């Protein structure tokens, strides 16, 4: 589909079973959901944001549906704003900036 | 022109008699650079994401060219880690994603 950027493009996303909304945030490298359980093990990422540089627990191989697309990959986990989906998941999926 | 997500999609911008790097963020409200000067008058703001918040400088009716497409808009300025073009801008040049 084609999303116009008037409002925030929030999504649904499928995780865990379960849904919640995201934003398809392209000024993000990576994708970074708010508090959550996920399997297997983690290890400690540093990501830069807006305010500076925060701790995250990175998960890889990880199932997640973006609008419906099916995608596999790292997803980090930390004290977000909100459900970020960024780049690494974006590509996945096949989305590009058009102008 | 298509913008691929592999990489940041950085683009040029002239704003002020200058050009500048840019990031293309769909999920950013508004647009905000690093500290520069502007004309006009301007209001103190607070913007905050991942890392916590910084605060800024809104000036309004700012115009600004990005990639050769001319717009007007408010523009943060403050001290972010990059220079962001937020949907506030985005819309103006007919961006949009798409998948
Ligand atoms: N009101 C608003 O729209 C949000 C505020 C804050 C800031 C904001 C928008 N989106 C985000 C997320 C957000 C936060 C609150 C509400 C909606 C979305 C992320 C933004 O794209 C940065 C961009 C970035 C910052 C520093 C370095 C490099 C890129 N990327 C980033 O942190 O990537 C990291 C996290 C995942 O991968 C790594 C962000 O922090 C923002 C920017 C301009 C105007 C207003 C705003």
């Amino acid at each position: 589909p084609q999303i116009t950027l008037w409002q925030r493009p929030l999504v649904t996303i499928k995780i865990g079973g379960q849904l919640k909304e995201a934003l398809l945030d392209t000024g993000a490298d990576d994708t970074v959901l708010e508090e959550m359980s996920l399997p297997g093990r983690w290890k400690p990422k540093m990501i830069g944001g807006i305010g500076g540089f925060i701790k995250v627990r990175q998960y890889d191989q990880i199932l997640i549906e973006i609008c419906g697309h099916k995608a596999i990959g790292t997803v980090l986990v930390g004290p977000t704003p909100v459900n970020i989906i960024g780049r690494n998941l974006l590509t996945q999926i096949g989305c590009t900036l058009n102008f």
